[PDB]
């Protein structure tokens, strides 16, 4: 359907091993989007092409206010092009470096928005897995948008991965709830609960669910994060309960 000659490329929005994402405008529509440029070259090299065509599937047949749209794709000789929705306010990663740490009302909100996106996703047996600040964009309304369904799956950094995944075990859609716990702690505190200097120490730390809270993290936050960060998937709340949690509700603007 689409082709490069249909677009006007603007400023780089960022990088990544496989190439860059650019702001871009569809010539005859004047529609603003983001062009994710991926070299076939490198996708083959690091054997991810099977992953890529899965990112396209899942994220394409997905439709949610809190999930970055993928409109389409195309290729030529040197590379593969993803036509992404453009999220005007950058990544939550950047906002977090910017503010270093969020407040309960902002955190609340993101968690909600996030919960909803994952609620919708699981319904379709889609499990994200790779939910980290770097992967969360912001709409003009300032609202969260889960990006990058690269690792995404049906039916590198350890920081966001739950015990089950890391240990090489049975994992379902509970992963995404552990992830939410980690996120939730990172937003309030400014670093993820299992941060360490080595792969090896992080592994232990996650493995044994060793986290502590700074004093300023309030009781309700401790509660929700404590319930989310369970070694055992079965004890992790359902998304519904996260939405229903009283620290969420007390604070979640959106
Ligand atoms: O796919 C990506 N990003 C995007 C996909 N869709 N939209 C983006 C995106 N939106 C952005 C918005 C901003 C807004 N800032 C621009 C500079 O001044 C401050 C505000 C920045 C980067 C964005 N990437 N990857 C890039 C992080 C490496």
């Amino acid at each position: 359907q689409w082709a490069l000659e249909d677009f006007e490329i603007g400023r780089p929005l960022g990088k990544g091993k496989f190439g860059n994402v650019y702001l871009a405008r569809e010539k005859q529509s004047k529609f603003i989007l983001a062009l994710k440029v991926l070299f076939k070259a490198q996708l083959e090299k690091a054997g991810v092409e099977h992953q890529l065509r899965r990112e396209v599937e899942i994220q394409s047949h997905l439709r949610h206010p809190n999930i970055l749209r993928l409109y389409g794709y195309f290729h030529d000789a040197t590379r593969v092009y993803l036509i992404l929705e453009y999220a005007p306010l950058g990544t939550v990663y950047r906002e977090l470096q910017k503010l270093s740490k969020f407040d309960e009302q902002r955190t609340a909100t993101y968690i909600t928005e996030l919960a909803n996106a994952l609620s919708y996703c699981h319904s379709k047996r889609v499990i994200h897995r790779d939910i980290k600040p770097e992967n969360l964009l912001l709409g003009s309304a300032g609202e969260l948008k889960i990006a990058d369904f690269g690792w995404s799956v049906h039916a590198g950094t350890l920081d966001y991965l739950p015990p089950e995944m890391i240990e090489g075990r049975m994992h379902d859609e509970k992963v995404d709830l552990w992830s939410l716990g980690v996120l939730c702690y990172e937003f309030l505190v400014g670093k993820p609960p299992f941060e360490a200097n080595t792969y090896q120490e992080t592994y232990k730390r996650i493995s044994r669910v060793e986290f502590t809270f700074p004093d300023f993290v309030t009781e309700g936050a401790r509660d929700l994060i404590s319930r989310l960060l369970k070694h055992n998937p079965s004890q992790r709340p359902m998304l519904r309960e996260v939405l229903e949690h009283p620290w969420i509700t007390a604070n979640s603007s959106k």
